[PDB]
């Protein structure tokens, strides 16, 4: 399994609540490690509890000004508890969580490297949308099929797409 991680690059606040997180701040971390908290959607929880520890995942940045991929991380720990669930401070808590089983978790990656170059949510659409008329790799990717999705899995074919624009001028 393959997947893409989406994450605030530029300061905004939610609830009151900075979320910011770059991937420079992942850098940043020690051992350039961190706890993906926050998501809760259904579908995204359920795939941050299939990830496989290893399996690597593209690093999204969900910026407005200038989405897109900017590098590579991987998979240290596997799903357990997201703690700000149960904080009624953080805005991401949920009072129909229990700590006896919660229903939000997260996981644990790692900073791997940044892409060869960055890559403009505006370069995959482009080429998505011409796959979505030859016939691509690029043709069903998540990022474009779930507008609305912050943890995807991707086919090793979409994911060579992805590495192969990266050795590209």
């Amino acid at each position: 399994s393959h997947w893409l991680m989406k994450s605030e690059p530029e300061s905004r606040l939610e609830k009151g609540v900075d979320v910011k997180f770059s991937i420079e701040d992942l850098k940043a971390q020690p051992k350039q490690t961190t706890c993906w908290d926050g998501v809760r959607n259904y579908q995204a929880r359920n795939f941050l509890r299939a990830m496989k520890l290893g399996e690597e995942a593209f690093f999204y940045h969900s910026n407005c000004k200038e989405p897109g991929i900017a590098g590579l991380m991987k998979i240290v720990k596997e799903a357990y508890p997201d703690h700000t669930q149960f904080e009624k401070n953080n805005p991401h808590y949920d009072p129909s969580s229990k700590e006896d089983n919660p229903k939000w978790s997260m996981v644990d990656v790692q900073f791997v490297r940044m892409m060869k170059r960055f890559i403009p949510l505006a370069e995959l659409k482009s080429y998505h949308q011409a796959h979505k008329a030859t016939g691509g790799p690029l043709k069903n990717m998540v990022l474009f099929t779930r507008q609305r999705l912050s943890i995807q899995p991707l086919t090793q074919e979409e994911f060579d797409f992805v590495l192969s624009l990266e050795e590209l001028e």
